[PDB]
């Protein structure tokens, strides 16, 4: 299957930069720039750039782009612009996008359309609650959206010591080919890997071997774009994942660790389709989904913002995902008798303790060990080190 | 095909008997209008009130998926109080009752959470509780129940308008009787002015010029729940009758019928439902204009929806392959022509826009609208209506 990168070809790049120095310019945020990276590398194939109004409408109402054939696309990738910049750029079909003093892309054949923020947040998140940190960022953005074709001058790098893990979809396909994979199964995650997560990955590996695949390769794919203020930062999460692999909870020989560049929306069953389709583009034939994917507590009511079973049900159902098989799972929890993470069975409610992020964070803050079997000790050590660094 | 949910007349006595002995759930008038919608096949291929899986398909994809892709963009669900859910959750089957009467049996029932904020957000693109239908959803029970619906008999209202409440199959039969070779539908909730008439007349003209010999207009006023300040159904039926009597629309090539669905006022989401239901009734052409199924935002008083979105969305919506969308832009009063005409931007100063507000003013003042805006006998029906409000 095809991957549509948006980079300027290597020969024409001197010419294109020269052109870019002469164009009107538009400042974009760090969030916008992460979306530029997403688009540039082909994760949103077949988009040619930021969404035009027609593509936006298709995504909002149908969770699929339609024009080149039905392919899943459930979140808008759009560029908000202030009314002042919109007026400034009237009649300008092409202009450069800039961040941090650097020109990063040319946007051609621009189309401005009204940023209807309430409707956008309602349809994407199922709420307009301003305490939701990503919704908060949408509401504070400009009153216009600009769609158009994007020519990205070069790969977006962040010079944080992690660029070597920011593999493109083409690079992930090539790496899987070099490992002689006959099945690629992806695990999206935003959190540290505990042994419930590992249980999902090892059970998926087991089932792929039983089907007759000989070299299934795990794509352990932590998300690395914007995340909310309280979460464990990307660099610490990468150290924690490396510790899980060093402990052998996951096998480094059959695993690729890479960073998925998308911002996190925390939009549950809407977002999990984007997490899946982007991995599909990168060549994953199988996609793991568990309970409450891409969810968070409602900031007002503190209840689950989404029904925790909806992500898997929707994803197993979703159109435009024909080259990836969904592997859904139910809740993993701590089995007290086995001293191991296990699949929860209501029929045996008394045998399990559910994993509370709040309680686990309290343990890590105080340096207390979790129950035996919850997380590999060197990875837990990464987390207690992290919380000590904040004092 | 059409999937009606009625008990076969040969098995009715058995089923009625069973219904007499089952636990019972009292439903609202709005619920009963949804029972009518379901029972007659407007939401084919649904077997009843939506189960959670169908609800999720509709909210996220605007299509039902299991028997092939077919457009379905609004939930048709039955809300249930926490108390009634606790009372019935140990029951696989029970009766739906309204006004002391047993109207249906719900079989293989499944209760799931009514997550109201998410439902209203995804269907309407807002949770504004001043929106009157959203208000009704917010005040309903905390559970939804889905299941297979067995409807004992046709839902009749016995108000003197049941003769217009045709089922999809009855609409196909009438079109057969009229020897139609094309059926084009006009959904509406408002009185017919000559802009609406222009959309229908222009559609007829274009079908004639494409070689259709007997195009039949389905003038299909919605007749389920509507908001308080709309013109009531009975007045609208008299107003439409007067439009046909004046010849503005031709009665010999027109079917006037009442579409039983409640009105959501959910704009581009709802217009797909207005379209797919007419597709089920055999319309192969569907007219859509500006701001279909829209309303002013109750809070900000702007348009709740972008007025071009309904036609743009409908024109590319999936699961509508057996109906051709015919979109139109704004029709407004051309002063120089003294007639309704398609609006022209370069030409802006020649167009007069006559809102319901200015019609209220015109009737209050004992005045008529400019010549050409509405057929005189139909405007007269409206002045009777406004007068009846004292
Ligand atoms: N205890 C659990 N049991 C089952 N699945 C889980 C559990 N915790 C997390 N998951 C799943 O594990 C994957 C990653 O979870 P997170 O990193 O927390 O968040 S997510 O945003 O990436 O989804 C998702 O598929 C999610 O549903
Ligand atoms: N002035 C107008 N010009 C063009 N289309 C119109 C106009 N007014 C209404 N419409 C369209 O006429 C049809 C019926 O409109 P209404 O009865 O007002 O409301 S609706 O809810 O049924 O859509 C819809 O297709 C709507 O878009
Ligand atoms: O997920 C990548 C990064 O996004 C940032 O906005 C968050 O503040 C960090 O905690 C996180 O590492
Ligand atoms: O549309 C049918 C009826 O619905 C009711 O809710 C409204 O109050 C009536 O005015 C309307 O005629
Ligand atoms: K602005
Ligand atoms: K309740």
């Amino acid at each position: 299957s095809d991957i549509h990168e948006l980079f300027v070809p290597e020969n024409k790049l001197d010419h294109v930069r020269a052109e870019a120095e002469t164009l009107p310019s538009l400042s974009i945020t760090k969030l916008d720039l992460q979306w530029v990276q997403v688009l540039s590398e082909g994760w949103a194939t077949p988009l040619k750039g930021f969404m035009r109004e027609k593509e936006y409408l298709q995504v909002m109402h149908f969770d699929t782009l339609l024009d080149d054939g039905v392919i899943n696309m459930s979140i808008p990738i759009v560029l908000p612009v202030s009314a002042e910049d919109k007026t400034r750029l009237e009649g300008c079909s092409k202009f450069v996008l800039a961040h941090g003093g650097r020109r990063v892309a040319i946007l051609r054949d621009a189309e401005f359309y009204e940023h209807r923020k309430e409707e956008r947040c309602s349809r994407v998140w199922g709420t307009t609650c301003t305490k939701h940190p990503h919704i908060k960022m949408v509401m504070e953005s400009g009153d216009w959206l600009v769609g158009g074709d994007l020519q990205v001058l070069e790969k977006i790098r962040w010079n944080d010591g992690l660029d070597q893990y920011r593999l493109t979809p083409l690079e992930l396909k090539q790496k899987c080919k070099e490992m002689n994979a006959d099945a690629v199964f992806a695990f999206q995650l935003r959190n540290p890997v505990h042994n419930g997560h590992a249980l999902l990955m090892q059970d998926t590996r087991r089932r792929l071997l039983e089907r007759g695949y000989k070299h299934p390769v795990l794509l352990l794919h932590p998300l690395g774009g914007w995340t909310k203020d309280d979460d464990v930062p990307l660099d610490w999460r990468m150290k924690q994942h490396a510790a899980v692999l060093e402990e052998g909870v996951l096998d480094p020989k059959s695993t690729i660790v890479a960073i998925f560049p998308s911002p996190m929306l925390y939009a549950g069953p809407t977002e999990v389709q984007w997490h899946c389709r982007s991995r599909m583009i990168a060549g994953a034939n199988f996609y793991i989904v568990g309970r409450d994917p891409a969810g968070m507590p409602h900031p007002e009511t503190k209840k689950d913002l989404y029904e925790p079973t909806h992500g898997g049900k929707v994803l197993s159902m979703a159109p435009g995902l024909t080259s990836v098989e969904i592997i859904p799972f139910r809740v993993a929890a701590y089995n007290k008798a086995k001293k191991a993470m296990d699949f929860y069975d209501p029929a045996r409610h008394n045998e399990f303790d559910f994993i509370s992020g709040t309680r686990m964070r309290k343990l890590a803050r105080e340096g207390e060990n979790p129950p035996d079997g919850f997380m590999a000790p060197k990875a837990w050590k990464v987390l207690t080190d992290y919380y000590r660094s904040l004092e």
